[PDB]
DNA sequence: CTTGTTATCCGCTCACAATTCCACACTAATTACGAGCCGGAAGCATAAAGTGTAAAGCCTTTTTTGCCTAAAATGTGATCTAGATCACATTTATTGCG
């Protein structure tokens, strides 16, 4: 449909693993896509602790901030997380095909609603819900994600210690105790980053 | 031889000064006077209907002030679990290469 008249004028180019696909104070002037793998995006503070604020999927798109208001520069940086093949659009020639077919510009601005739903709503678990709540909820929305691989006793996910309290919000200290101590219980399982937890479904 | 028109000459009335900015300093003479006349206005107070101004005399509406106190917001500090904090040491998992 629209998608298929939108890699018409895409400019196949894959990007290795550890790479950089958006530069924090370059000039934004070519549009990204991603077709398979994905992608994660997060920023840095003035010692060097980072903070991933959403992840994206497979059938996203990266860095659409920089359309509607012509001069803008990049916010966040983006690096690839594993083998990912994007597109690539210049602005100019974009605008020029929302004048003709707004319904293009329809399905950016589509994706750009859920990512906010989420944020939004996320901000009142960090100031309430103590570390096991806000943990707890973190496991489920996880799992959710279509980069979860199914697993015979549950749910099979791939994240750092470090991660985790950027989502719930606390100290990479904390999350390594109480990780270990769902150990002891019964509960869950971990093994350096992949962590396969119990419950689900 | 005398006459005409024509050409040359003169004095005359006539038409006719064009390289381009600024500064300093300086400058005007003369018709006889006196007495009598009517003129405008000096701005005087007047006075009136008409007009537009300038006191402040209680009403009504707004706006700051001081007020009361019923109900909601606010420290007391010593103990106690769930939280946070640094540096930069060493250990860990990411996508490939060969
Ligand atoms: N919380 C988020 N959710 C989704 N996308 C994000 C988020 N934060 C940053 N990004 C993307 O990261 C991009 C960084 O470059 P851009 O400004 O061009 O566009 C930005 C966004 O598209």
């Amino acid at each position: 449909p629209t998608l298929e008249w939108f890699l018409s004028h895409c400019h196949i180019h894959k990007y290795p693993s550890k790479s950089t696909l958006i530069h924090q104070g370059e000039k934004a002037e070519t549009l990204y896509y991603i077709v398979k793998g994905s992608v994660a995006v997060l920023i840095k503070d003035e010692e060097g602790k980072e903070m991933i604020l959403s992840y994206l999927n497979q059938g996203d798109f990266i860095g659409e901030l920089g359309l509607f208001e012509e001069g803008q520069e990049r916010s966040a940086w983006v690096r690839a997380k594993t083998a990912c093949e994007v597109a690539e659009i210049s602005y100019k020639k974009f605008r020029q095909l929302i004048q003709v077919n707004p319904d293009i510009l329809m399905r950016l601005s589509a994706q750009m609603a859920r990512r906010l739903q989420v944020t939004s709503e996320k901000v009142g678990n960090l100031a309430f819900l103590d570390v096991t709540g806000r943990i707890a909820q973190t496991l489920l929305n996880l799992a959710k994600q279509p980069d979860a691989m199914t697993h015979p006793d549950g749910m099979q996910i791939k994240i750092t210690r470090q991660e985790i309290g950027q989502i719930v919000g606390c100290s990479r200290e904390t999350v390594g105790r109480i990780l270990k101590m769902l150990e002891d219980q019964n509960l869950i399982s971990a093994h350096g980053k992949t962590i396969v937890v119990y419950g689900t479904r």
